[PDB]
């Protein structure tokens, strides 16, 4: 699936399931006809396990465990800071790539 | 976290008909020089891209992939550009470069 599909918006993670504050992280995910998949996770925070993405096709919510994190130094207007990058469990090297692609190709 | 930066080269159908800048170089850093991971040009027919070469110790021929096609819009209207990996270019970087070409240029 081509790489115009893959965008961006914040949503919510959490150290556990059931812990997931709203909108604390970015989310990299692909949009197609009706719903969406999400692929990795960006966060100011490092102990994060759990994903909460809008259900596709639907009203509600996924959750999803994550990868152990990516850790990344950003340069900032205040100066670097560092965040983390979670890939969705399992993901293949290409949508990897894509992701890693484009947060190389955004920022820094 | 690696940082993909574009130039442009030389390519062409044919070893010797590679003659001078018809194409775009998405290329690496490497620790010594520069790393090329596709190309991107309005040109269908190319299968081999001219690189010098820091030193200048002469020059690399690198073999390419048969294209994709992605429209692109511009200012003067859409034109469409076809995306060249090397020849036994890894997942990971295709994913890499497509990433990145969804950042540099205006797909759809």
């Amino acid at each position: 699936l081509s790489p115009v599909a893959l965008r961006q918006m914040s949503c919510a993670a959490g150290t556990t399931q059931t812990a997931c504050t709203d909108d604390n992280a970015l989310a990299y995910y692909n949009t197609t006809k009706g719903g969406r998949f999400v692929l990795a996770l960006l966060s100011d925070l490092q102990d994060l396990k759990w994903a909460r993405f809008p259900k596709s096709d639907g009203t509600g919510t996924i959750y999803t465990e994550l990868e152990p994190p990516c850790r990344f130094v950003t340069d900032t207007p205040k100066g670097p800071k560092v965040k983390y990058l979670y890939f969705i469990k399992g993901l293949n090297n290409l949508n990897r790539g894509m992701v890693l692609g484009s947060l190389a190709a955004t920022v820094r």
